[PDB]
DNA sequence: AACTATTTATAAGA
DNA sequence: TCTTATAAATAGTT
């Protein structure tokens, strides 16, 4: 962008609404990328700072939801702390 | 990337599982930035092309779904194909 | 398992 | 909303 910007929340309002709104269409882009690309069922579940509900599924929320309450096998599991640990640990590419 | 590619299925099973690897981080790093600057809950469920289940969520993957259930106000939903749809439109 | 040039995303502007 | 300069992700090659 015309800046660089850190990784820490924004304290005015107006900026943080701004950038939810475009964030969060990206996000849903790049899911719906790695979907069709990979032939992958995804859904993205995203309260707001407010616990507003903000939802999308690559095709059908309630099938993939369905399908995760029936798994029954160890998977990956990640966490923002699993990602900054992936960070501190990866090089700089 | 070196070149634009189509969206659209991939069959080198090879060249799949090397984009699924790089793209899922990508998505779930930018997941992470979003939590954080906008101050949000974020979860992700994806089953990959063996029905293979990988998950993320901000904090706990428990609570937002939980509250999921609870949620009964109207609220956006989307899916791939407004996706493309607001592609069209660029 | 890495690098790099390019495409794509987006921060600040309009 | 958009546009647009600049940052970030990633396709192809290694």
């Amino acid at each position: 962008g015309r800046k660089k910007i850190q990784i820490q929340r924004i304290t005015d309002e107006r900026n943080r609404q701004v950038t939810f709104t475009k964030r969060k269409f990206g996000l849903m882009k790049k899911a719906y990328e790695l979907s069709v690309l990979c032939d992958c069922e995804i859904a993205l579940i995203i309260f707001n700072h407010s616990n507003k509900l903000f939802q999308y599924a690559s095709t059908d929320m309630d099938k993939v939801l369905l399908k995760y309450t029936e798994y029954n096998e160890p998977h990956e599991s990640r966490t923002n702390a699993d990602i900054i640990e992936t960070l501190r640990k990866k090089g700089f590419n």
